[PDB]
């Protein structure tokens, strides 16, 4: 048995910025009242992990990054009533607490006991359960995905489907329930549309297939890799188009294609550039444009209000919107009903070890997503 | 008798920015085939009539400017169908073609045929039907309401009742429906939430006016002019703030107040600042912000976009979405049913003759509306 004692088993430690993952032994604690101790099954490589390594994002370091994943309750603290030892479960790094403003709210979903905003890299008492080499070591958004076992708070955590096919549903978790809600939650695309998707990358095909599944009548993919564009057309593209095929800039390009703007476009790469000419693009009266990608780090961008006085709606949304203890089980569920889904997004299936490999195909433009196993 | 022929009528004519208008003579030509020569009632003193004399909205000079009016039709061009000689009218600064593709889209209403987006300061043909000592003068917004006769394209034009007091519905025209608009159309605030209005003149009363009307059950008017107060708790703020008085910004002022940030937020004063602050106090997973000033023209803001990418939805409008010549004669209809009250806006009344008196009341803020009488 291991419940109730330290558990050390193998993760992927960030030591600082900028270095590879190292892979070695940890000690992971107990759960304490209102935590749950999770093994692991499998965990994709998100570009937002990456953002740690390349410091996009700012979180304390040391760190065991992993977001997007799935796995298999080893054990329960005090007091938890929502899960039990054996469950399938996905973290979830965005909690819903149920209890705060937000919760309550019908439209929000950015749960004010978030680790996102003011990152302390902790779980929600203020401590972290994994040790290494006698150091503490920061969690990350509450869920730590990049270990065997992870340590998270109840309201950071939901129940599955018993028959979830792990290797798959761990999409769920982030990259899929992210593109996909920002398309049908948060632009709420309407039938007949003409829809923008800037970045077609794990998250931005998601977006797309939510765009094909609202009904838009044509999805424009927007990405400098080329070689995107053949998985983009099968989930649902009408065209795509490489910026620097051209010399005038894409949002004339665009509001051209478009006769006069698109009815909703998406920013999914990350840049604050392209935000700005993704909600230049839309028709200036009606248009909406959905930020979906991380900038770096305290960085503002630049833009002429008349964009939005004209009439057109700027968002954003962390994780498609989506409530995310009550939404990520009908979504397992919804694909387990065949309503979409998720093998167009796995481009690579490696072992956990290979963490590093994983991330360089990332990197170099050559995969969607990674799924590593445990 | 003047059908057909020229009329020679005074005009407040701009010859030159940051100068006083001058009241002189001017021809008015015969209006062409779909265009109608309306004999000015009255008219009011915008701010955004102001933002030409400063500069801070750019449009072809020399120019008659004014574009919240109400008159009677004089006559009527070749082919015109919505209006007679003997009607009362408000023309259109925001024109509605009816044809276009935001004419005819559910939600938009920034007409393709506005003279807002790149101002020529022409007619629809592009000509000039007004001259004065002998040349050109420009046409303001396809209105240029602040002359005894003007002539309009037959989209920029609304039929309004009869019976209707034109010294009160020219507000119609342009501060109470943008105002009014801006909450209960762009905004949609919701009963029982809390709005921030930043700017407490005409238009910021009028959001409120709109606020109120929809329930909102915390007000929070803002001005740096505490003069303005007593009116806007009259028609609905809760509370008002002067920034002036706190050492710390006023959107943490606005969030701690709110109990973590109001459910909607308007800027209705034209500072890029003031846009970002609106847009920070608004609560960050579901707020909205609507921004309804006009900045000075060409200047970007700077922001980031972390502020959106938590949830808030961040949008502007013209004339409070309303599809103009639509909506309009629906307004007045509501007003002479007693739906809304439009007396508290106006503060002073003057002669057209006194144009410069009324732009210095507002200039010193001492006005809300300035109504001149023909
Ligand atoms: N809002 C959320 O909740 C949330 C969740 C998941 C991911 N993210 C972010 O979403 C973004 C996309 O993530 P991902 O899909 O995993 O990343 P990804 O797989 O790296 O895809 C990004 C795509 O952008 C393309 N690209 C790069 N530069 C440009 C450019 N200038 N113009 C057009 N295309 C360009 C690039 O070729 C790639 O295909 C990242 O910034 C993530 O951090 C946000
Ligand atoms: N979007 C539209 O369709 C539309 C139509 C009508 C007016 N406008 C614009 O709306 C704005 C308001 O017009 P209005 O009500 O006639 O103008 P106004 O009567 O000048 O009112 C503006 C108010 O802002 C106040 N103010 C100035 N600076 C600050 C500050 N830093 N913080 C807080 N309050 C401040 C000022 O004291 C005044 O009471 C102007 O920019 C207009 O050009 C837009
Ligand atoms: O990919 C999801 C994701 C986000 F959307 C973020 F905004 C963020 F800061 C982060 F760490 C993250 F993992
Ligand atoms: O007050 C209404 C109004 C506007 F909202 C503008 F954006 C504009 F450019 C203008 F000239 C105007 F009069
Ligand atoms: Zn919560
Ligand atoms: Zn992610
Ligand atoms: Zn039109
Ligand atoms: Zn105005």
């Amino acid at each position: 048995s291991t419940a109730g004692k330290v558990i050390k088993c193998k993760a992927a430690v960030l030591w600082e910025e900028k270095k590879p993952f190292s892979i070695e032994e940890v000690e992971v604690a107990p759960p304490k009242a209102h935590e749950v101790r999770i093994k692991m099954v499998a965990t994709g490589i998100c570009r937002s992990d990456d953002h740690v390594v390349s410091g996009t994002l700012v979180t304390p370091l040391p760190v065991i990054a992993g977001h997007e994943a799935a796995g298999i309750v080893e054990s329960i603290g005090e007091g938890v009533t929502t899960v039990r030892p054996g469950d399938k479960v996905i973290p979830l790094f965005t909690p819903q607490c149920g209890k705060c403003r937000v919760c309550k709210h019908p439209e929000g979903n950015f749960c004010l006991k978030n680790d996102l905003s003011m990152p302390r890299g902790t779980m929600q008492d203020g401590t972290s359960r994994f040790t290494c080499r006698g150091k503490p070591i920061h969690h990350f958004l509450g869920t730590s995905t990049f270990s065997q076992y992870t340590v998270v708070d109840e309201i950071s955590v939901a129940k599955i489907d018993a028959a979830s096919p792990l290797e798959k549903v761990c999409l769920i978790g982030c990259g899929f329930s992210t593109g996909y809600g920002s398309a049908v939650k948060v632009a709420k695309v309407t039938q007949g549309s003409t829809c923008a998707v800037f970045g077609l990358g794990g998250v931005g095909l998601s977006v797309i297939m939510g765009c094909k599944a609202a009904g838009a009548a044509r999805i424009i993919g927007i990405d400098i890799n080329k070689d995107k564009f053949a998985k983009a057309k099968e989930v649902g593209a009408t065209e795509c188009v490489n910026p620097q095929d051209y010399k005038k800039p894409i949002q004339e390009v665009l509001t051209e294609m478009s006769n006069g703007g698109v009815d909703f476009s998406f920013e999914v790469i990350g840049r604050l550039d392209t935000m700005v000419t993704a909600l230049s693009c839309c028709q200036e009266a009606y248009g909406v444009s959905v930020i979906v990608g991380v900038p770096p780090d305290s960085q503002n961008l630049s833009m002429n209000p008349m964009l939005l006085l004209s009439g057109r709606t700027w968002k954003g949304a962390i994780f498609g919107g989506f409530k995310s203890k009550d939404s990520v089980p009908k979504l397992v569920a919804d694909f387990m009903a065949k309503k979409f889904a998720l093998d167009p997004l796995i481009t690579h299936v490696l072992p956990f070890e290979k963490i590093n490999e994983g991330f360089d195909l990332l990197r170099s433009g050559e995969s969607i997503r990674t799924i590593l196993t445990f």
